Formats: C-alpha cells, structure tokens, sequence
DNA sequence: ATTATGACGCT
DNA sequence: AGCGTCAT
C-alpha cells in the first residue's frame, strides 16, 4: 500500500544513436545519404563483413554480421562503406572521435555515462527539478514533444502513424496534473522535454540523428528507446508497465537475452516478463541466486535501481584481430610481427588519451585463442603496463604468452593462433 | 570467417 | 587474478 515502493525517484534517458557508423560515413560522403547502405569491415571474404545497417537497406532484410555478398542478394543496389584499415587490421578511430563530438553534447543537458560507442544513459532527475521550478505551473504543450510517443496510448474510443502518434500524446498531456511538481508522470514528460532538446542539439551540431527512451531506471529506458527508431522518442511510464510485459519476451530486456532468460523460461515455464510477478522473491532466489533473483522480482514490476555511473570514458582502451581459418598464425615471427601491429595502435591510442584526459594506463592484458577452443578468449594474462612503447608492450605480451606454444621447434608456433588482444587497463589520474 | 570492441559478475 | 556472460 503506501509503504510499497513503485521505483518512480529518478528520471532516466537512454540515447542510442541510429546506425551510427552509417551516419558517420553518410555525413563523410553526401552520395550515401537516403540510400541503402552498410558499414563492412575487410572485403576479401565473402564481400567483407557487415557491422552497421541503413534504415532503408534493414527493409531489404540486410542486416549485421551478414557477408556484404549475401546483402547484394537481398539488395542490389546497396551501397557500401569499408572501415578504415591500418597496420593491417581494422581501425576504428573515425567512429570513436565521431563518438566523443556526441558525448561531449550530451554531458551539456546533464551527467551521462557511456554503455557504447553509440550509447548513454543519462540521469535528469535534477535538470527536470529545475525545468519544473522554471515552468511556475504552466502545462506542457504538445509542441515541446515533437518526436515523442507514449507507450501504450492512444487506448479506446486514425490513419497515418504520425497522427496516432499525435493522438497517443494528447490522451497523455490531458491525463496530466500539472500542479504537483512531485508527480511521477508530469516529471518524466518534463524529462522527454529536455531529451527533444538535447536531440535537437546532437543534430544541429553534428548531422547526427539517434533515438531515446524516457522512463524511470536504465533497463525501461533502453527498452523504451528500441520501440519507435528510428529518429524518434518513447515515454514507458510506470503505469504502462503491465500491459507491456504482459506479451514481452523475457528476451528482450537487458541482460536476460541469453542463458540466463533461457533458464528462466525453462525452469519456470514461462514466457513473458509480466508472468515473473506470480513468484515469490524467496522462489526467484532459489533458482537464480539471491541478486539475480531480486533484481527479476523488482524488474517484472518496473523496479529497477542500478545508477547512472558518472562516466564519459572508457574505462579500457583495446585493439583485438581474429585470424579464422587458414589465416591463423604458425610462426613465431607471424606471431610476433602481429603483436607488435596491435601494440602500435595501442600505443597512438593511449598517447591520444593520456593527452585529452590526463590519465595513464597501468595494466596490459593480454588475450589469445587457438584452434579449436570454441571459447572467446584461450587464455587471459596481465603484466605491468610502465611505458606507453609499443617495442615493449609487444615484447611484453610475447613474454607472458610464450609458454602457449607447444611445438617443440623454436620457429613454428602450435596449436595456430586464431585471436590476438591487447588491452590497457588499471588507469590512474597523471 | 558472426569481428572488434566494451562492461561487469563469479570465485 | 583469470574466467565467463552479455551486448552488438
Ligand atoms: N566492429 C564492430 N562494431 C560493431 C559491432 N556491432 C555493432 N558495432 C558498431 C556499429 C554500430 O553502428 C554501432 C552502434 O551499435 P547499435 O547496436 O546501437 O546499432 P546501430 O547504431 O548500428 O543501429 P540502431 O539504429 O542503434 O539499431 O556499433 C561489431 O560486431 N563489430
Ligand atoms: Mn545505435
Ligand atoms: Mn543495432
Ligand atoms: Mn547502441
């Protein structure tokens, strides 16, 4: 009853940016703009792979980690990007430094923190109070909201998707009660108001559109987000909660699109998150240990509490190639020279960095796979990381992955090497 | 040959 | 520390 707490304190947006590194290269290359196209990365295979997909090249059916050749199936008209490659592999700086002129908008509206290259949540409960003193009570006039959807509405007593937009937002505003600056709902719509805002800005000052969800904690934000790209917003207030989950897949809320939702529906014998609410925290617990069984309990009802971390910058700086196939490294000199192509791009990446941000990475890992091993990562190892040198850090890495090769001659390299990472981590204010 | 990154949890 | 999971 009154005790019970319904998760409604903050005001939480996710911004996603649509196809960004289409985007990227659209606004590089005005021929590509309004078309079908795709980001690839390499080309010899198969076409190269695709890594991002244009909203007018998705109706075709391309999608990612699709071969560029199988795409021109579906679509023969498609238009092609490729990543840029440098010391022999794929560098992605052009898509980081396009994502830094966002993040650094974004940081302007309020404090934010970056999920991905394309992605951050972002905390308003603040800047909404604020917006609110500043209204002194006046409603909030659908022109404010542009781009905005309320999930669930329009509902009972109409063409064109545009006008049941329209619609949805006006049974909401009317349904507000404008003069309690502490109402959950009239605090979320302010919130969608700076989002227009901050959208609009990201644009203006960058060519680049995104999409966003409004909501009160990250997981109904991302989730809010995904249902109107592309260059749209979505409102998920508390109230709408039930009739949502009542037919969502439990799949398709963060965190639970693998073995552990897959767990979930064959344990319980379930099929969508509304159905979660019928057990008991003590019975989630049992079956998926005492965290993971009281976030369920709190997120089938909407409730979820995880903070919007202060951070701008990753916290990890890498630089990762795959060698499939007949590529995979037998030598030692192979294994070396790659190596050495990863440690110098690490290298001008953690200088840049150390630059802009004034901070130092203390602690390399270092990561392979061999052939056959299904896992990810074969093995994972740190040394010290105590000069930004990619001569060192290259011999370093050789060092702590040596003892892997267990071929008896000096030269030859076995079992053959299918992945090679380096990853600068630990960093420290300088 | 579904690649190149990231974040975070477990023990 | 090293390994696994999840995102995409
Ligand atoms: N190198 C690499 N980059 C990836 C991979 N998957 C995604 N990316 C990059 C390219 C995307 O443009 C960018 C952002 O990913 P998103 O999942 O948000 O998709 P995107 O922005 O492409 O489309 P969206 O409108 O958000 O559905 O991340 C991958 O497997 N490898
Ligand atoms: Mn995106
Ligand atoms: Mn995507
Ligand atoms: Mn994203």
């Amino acid at each position: 009853g009154p005790h019970m707490a319904t998760g409604q304190d903050r005001v939480v947006a996710l911004v996603d940016m649509d196809c960004f590194f289409v985007q990227v290269e659209q606004r590089q290359n005005p021929h590509l703009r309004n078309k079908p196209c795709a980001v690839v990365q390499y080309k010899s295979w198969k076409g190269g792979g695709i890594i991002a997909v244009s909203y007018e090249a998705r109706a075709f059916g391309v999608t990612r980690s699709m071969w560029a050749d199988d795409a021109k199936k579906l679509c023969p008209d498609l238009l092609l990007a490729q990543v840029r490659e440098s010391r022999g592999k794929a560098n992605l700086t052009k898509y980081r430094e396009a994502s830094v002129e966002v993040m650094e908008i974004m940081s302007r509206f309020a404090v934010i923190e970056r999920a991905s290259i394309d992605e951050a949540y972002v905390d308003l409960t603040s800047a909404v109070q604020e917006r609110l003193q500043k209204l002194q009570g006046q409603p909030i006039s659908a022109d404010l909201l542009p781009s905005t959807y309320i999930e669930g509405l329009p509902q009972g007593p109409t063409v064109q998707k545009e006008g049941m937009r329209k619609q949805g937002l006006f049974q909401w505003l009317d349904s507000l009660q404008i003069d309690n600056l502490t109402s959950p709902d009239l605090q979320l719509t302010v919130g969608a108001v700076i989002v227009e805002e901050m959208r609009a800005a990201i644009e203006r000052e960058t060519g680049f559109q995104c999409s966003a969800g409004i909501s009160h904690n990250k997981v109904l934000a991302k989730l809010a987000c995904g249902l109107n790209k592309p260059n749209r917003q979505t409102l998920v207030s508390h109230g709408s909660v039930p009739q949502l989950f009542s037919q969502m897949p439990i799949r398709k809320i963060r965190s639970l699109g693998g073995k552990l939702g897959a767990s979930v529906i064959e344990i319980l014998g379930i099929e969508y998150m509304g159905e979660l609410t019928q057990f008991t925290e003590s019975q989630l617990q049992s079956h998926f240990g005492e965290k993971n069984g009281s976030w369920l309990y709190a997120m089938c009802r909407g409730i979820e509490h995880d903070p919007v971390k202060p951070r701008q910058l990753p916290k990890t700086i890498g630089c990762s190639k795959n060698f499939p196939g007949k590529t995979a490294l037998a030598t030692r000199e192979q294994v070396q020279w790659w190596l050495l192509q990863l440690a110098q791009e690490l290298e001008e990446r953690l200088t840049k960095d150390r630059n802009d941000n004034d901070r130092v990475a203390t602690q390399l890992v270092v990561s392979i796979r061999v052939q056959g091993d299904k896992r990810l990562s074969s093995l994972r190892r740190c040394c010290a990381l105590t000069r930004y040198d990619a001569h060192k850090m290259s011999h370093d890495a050789f060092t702590v992955i040596k003892n892997c090769n267990t071929s008896g001659i000096q030269t030859e390299w076995s079992p053959p090497l299918t992945m090679l990472f380096l990853c600068a981590t630990k960093f420290s204010a300088s």
